[PDB]
């Protein structure tokens, strides 16, 4: 191990252990504030010493010296603002003011975690934070969070610990700075290189780590983030399973896997200084920083937020103040002819190098294509495939919208039979009327009530899509707002296709065998779509059909052809 | 977890941690006694609380109450004598007497471990121990140890801790009662069934453990012995590797593997009470006792030392005093027709049951034959095969003995060429003269010097055999004593074959082209085998040949045929 940053490990949970009962009791009495997931990651690392010397959510004095000088008021280096935000309504409703004692509660199990004592309650310049800490790009994940999720005020204050967060996943692999230190001891280690990561580890990474181990004569701590990462990365359960598949590739007893409940910001260079501090608090003697450490890639105009290696420079600016040795690496690649990996600054400008990008990997994962062993070990690839299956087995939703009696309900049942013939997956059919009877029996037909209904279809459709089913829904869905809502939700889990059954109102009305359009026409049914209520025509549907000009059979054939072109009907 | 036996966990290492430096210094000054491997297992468990309430090697008061009442003088149950034996010569040479302070040293790295303060120094009745503790059979492993390894006197006394033993194998899987308890906590466990074992775990055992887990609503602690076990079991590195291959067969986070540095005695029933105590000290809430727990099978006259289930009765006699719940099991077997396992007391006397015995398993391992998956998981079997390979790849030693110039040296070189033709393994040729030049250049030809020489051949032959080589040695080897020594050593690692080149002395002498027999005959070489020194004719060799009647070629053919009949020349 190594000494904590600042000299004292701020293990608030060990400090306040003797007062637990009392603190608990006192916590039942104060006004409680319930934490967001990101504040819960921060609170966990504060309470266990991970953010030493910090020992509570930053007050303005501390905050400002970081927002601009990468230091805490006490002078210690610290590059990342760690604050507890709240809205004016909560500040008032709870009567929060300096010197107040609030309880911080776990939204997951309602437990009282800590008691914070307010120093101040300031309103920060979200623009200067945006710009001074996370570069300035509005597309940057941290900045987007800063504006859309972070409330208006920051409540600074020291923390006293009531309970350690509960976690039900991987408890034996989670460690507090104190526990990890005791472990390095139990193992008899003295020099430990820590490896940060928010992705599955491939061949190249196994090499960085063994290289660092060999060069610094150190043991390896694979220390992945399991809290919050970049917006769309592979879930942590898949990643942990992947890190575990990799362990057997190191010589017996050389590496140890320990999980870090950090909530990354993707602050590139700053986040890198921050990471070094954290690993030092956890007891690592060395820490790897490679290409694009903690970087979130590039923005929409294709410009990338930080340059490669900038984070290595930043962590370098404080070589003398960060009490942990950084081990640098340049992009590592594969040399086919020699069958080896090395940093680019070691390949003779004439030698052949291979590399599979993020995009190429997703392409192969999606298509079922082979992924080279020089790239990633077999057991790892297997795990990745189990989580990101090919289109051949992914679920999807076919969303149908059109006037009542436009043929959308017959098209839906035929598509269902057709896909059951096709065979790949379980097919769930949600006909407008079925949804109305089974899920929305009590809603009405007001714009708000219809919107609610379509949201209900989307909630169900998303869970079925996530389980790999083929969901077929055919409600009227008059408003573009509900439809886009539907599409956004399902898209979180898989493909969503909007098929607009644009059969003309006259046709629909003239063939209604249930005299519903009739009753509407004689005012027995108020606000009926097409007669009273509107029908916002879909602007950019994936497919437009007409039961006036095409038959159920060929409309079905057209939908099938779309699923086919995108690989959903391939063989599993 | 659960409370220690006696109420206080005797963690001598945690107790004396604050005095470490002082104790260390004082330990450099007292007369030190170096521990045997079994005393080192006992010392480790004493110092870490595993044997709580015990806190040193038993003095007579404690000893006697166990030798006969299964209790320590303080009344607590304790069925196994734990003592530190010494010989009169050490007791005198060191001047040990009551009130003396000796240092206990680790023979492995010379470290000073503990300081013992002598209460007494008594001479125990090895016959009453033999009989009252380990039944009475002279073939029993404990008893054989008691008489052949245990010295004459037992030195009783409390212990103070200087250093915890060092171990270089599996440090992350080794646990002290304190560490395991902290771990059960970290994992959030409360009820824990511990499983004792000194063998690889097969399908049947995975079932006992899941059954106990399900019935007592408990988590599983696979707690194998890694100290000293029954005389010929599978080495602990192979077993640990096997337990690790098994873990993935339990549902995620249900079992934990922790190693126990116990030195078993194979005391059946008593050892079982003992084990319950130990597991309780380690914090387990329940402990499994099955068929023949801690039993060492049967003696030579085929009578088995303890009956099945006797140990379950014994641990039952103290149900009220052992503060840990025993979970009993009757022989568990495989029901082919249903493909399931259950205790025999659940198979309808008409149902079909399958079982592979220890012998059948060794038979298959030795022959390369398939081992059913209903019996043992695939990954486990693989590991067992890597450690106990078929005769096809085992090493072996061909030991040749006969008069100087009997043809033994030509037979040896031809056998070498022949086996190199054959191909399976690396062949090491140790011709008498080569051994004499390379290993024994300075020995003479006195009975003692020859014996030393043959021991040197055996040391080298054993290591090569262990590495799977074919060793061919052809020294004269005049004395049966040396030859039996040779055979015993190699037999520890693989097969040893004695080929007696019984070519008659006249023939040998008459064809000596080096005039050595000549110089012996004219007294220029004193004590020459056959002329002066004797040649103890081999009584039970594996093969007897004569260069007078057979040719090198067919003698070689006869040896090859023997290796073949035993499976060494099969294909790998
Ligand atoms: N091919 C590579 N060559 C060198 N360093 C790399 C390579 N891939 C990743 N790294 C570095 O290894 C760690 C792996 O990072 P990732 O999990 O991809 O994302 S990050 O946000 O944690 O940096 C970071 O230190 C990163 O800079
Ligand atoms: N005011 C109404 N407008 C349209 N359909 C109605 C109305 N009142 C009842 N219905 C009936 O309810 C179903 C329409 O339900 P949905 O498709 O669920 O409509 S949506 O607006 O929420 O998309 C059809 O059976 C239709 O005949
Ligand atoms: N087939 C079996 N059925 C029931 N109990 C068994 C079986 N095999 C072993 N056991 C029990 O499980 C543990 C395994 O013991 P072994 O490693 O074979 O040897 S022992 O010396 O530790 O008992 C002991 O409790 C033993 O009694
Ligand atoms: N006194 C002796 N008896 C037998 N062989 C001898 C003697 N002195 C020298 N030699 C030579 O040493 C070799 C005998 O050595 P070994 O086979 O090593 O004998 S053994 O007694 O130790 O088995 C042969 O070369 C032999 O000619």
């Amino acid at each position: 191990a190594n000494a904590p940053h600042g000299g004292v490990l701020k293990d608030l949970l060990a400090r306040d252990a003797p007062r637990q009962a009392e603190l608990a009791a006192e916590a039942e009495s104060l006004p409680a504030v319930t934490l967001t997931e990101r504040q819960l990651c921060d609170l966990e690392l504060i309470m266990n010493g991970g953010f030493s010397p910090l020992e509570g959510f930053m007050n303005q004095a501390d905050y400002d010296r970081v927002c601009e000088d990468n230091r805490l008021a006490d002078g210690n280096v610290f590059s990342m603002p760690i604050t507890l935000d709240a809205s004016q309504e909560v500040i008032d409703e709870k009567k929060l003011q300096a010197g107040s004692r609030i309880t911080l509660r776990d939204f997951r199990d309602d437990r009282n975690l800590a008691i914070l004592t307010i120093d101040d309650i300031y309103r920060p310049d979200k623009t200067k934070e945006a710009k001074l800490v996370f570069g300035g790009d509005p597309e940057h994940p941290a900045i987007v969070y800063l504006n859309n999720t972070v409330k208006e005020f920051y409540i600074g204050g020291k923390i006293e610990a009531v309970n350690k967060l509960n976690h039900y996943d991987y408890v034996a692999l989670r460690y507090t700075p104190a526990e990890l230190r005791v472990h390095f001891d139990k193992l008899g280690w003295s020099r430990v290189v820590a490896f940060q990561t928010r992705n599955p580890m491939h061949r190249a990474h196994r090499e960085l780590t063994v290289r660092a181990a060999r060069s610094r004569q150190a043991n390896v701590l694979i220390h992945p983030v399991v809290g919050l990462t970049k917006p769309g990365d592979i879930d942590h359960f898949t990643r942990v399973r992947a890190y575990q598949a990799l362990l057997p590739r190191y010589p017996n007893g050389m590496a140890v896997l320990g999980l870090l409940g950090l909530a990354m910001r993707m602050g590139g260079p700053r986040e890198a200084i921050w990471h070094a501090i954290i690993r030092k608090n956890h007891g690592a003697t060395h820490f790897i920083v490679g290409r694009d450490h903690a970087g979130p890639g590039s923005n929409s105009k294709g410009e990338d937020f930080y340059g490669p290696y900038d984070a290595q420079h930043a962590v370098e600016k404080y070589k003398d103040e960060l009490g942990i040795e950084v081990v640098e690496f340049q992009m590592v690649t594969y040399l086919p002819d020699t069958d080896e990996y090395r940093p680019v600054d070691q390949v003779p400008a004439g030698v052949k190098t291979l590399n599979i990008s993020g995009t190429e990997l997703r392409r192969r994962l999606r298509s079922g294509a082979h992924i080279p062993e020089w790239f990633s070990y077999p057991e790892v690839v297997k795990i990745l495939r189990e989580s990101n299956p090919p289109r051949a087995t992914q679920g999807f939703t076919i969303f149908l919208t059109g006037y009542m009696n436009s043929g959308k309900d017959a098209i839906a049942r035929a598509l269902q039979v057709t896909l059951n013939q096709q065979g790949g997956r379980s097919v769930s059919l949600l006909l407008g009327d079925t949804v109305r009877h089974e899920l929305s029996s009590e809603l009405g037909f007001t714009r708000e009530d219809r919107h609610t209904n379509i949201q209900r279809i989307a909630f169900v459709a998303t869970e079925l899509t996530r389980a790999g089913a083929a969901v077929i829904a055919a409600p009227i869905a008059p408003y573009e707002e509900s439809r886009k809502f539907a599409r956004d939700a399902v898209s979180q889990a898989g493909s969503f296709f909007l098929v607009h059954v644009a059969t003309p109102l006259e046709h629909c009305e003239q063939s209604d065998k249930r005299g519903i359009y009739a009753a509407a026409r004689r005012g027995e049914i108020k606000g009926f779509t097409g007669v009273d209520d509107p029908y916002e025509t879909p602007e950019k549907a994936d497919l437009v059909v007409d039961f006036s000009k095409q038959s159920v059979r060929s409309i079905v054939h057209e939908i099938i052809l779309v699923l086919e072109s995108q690989g959903f009907l391939e063989r599993q």
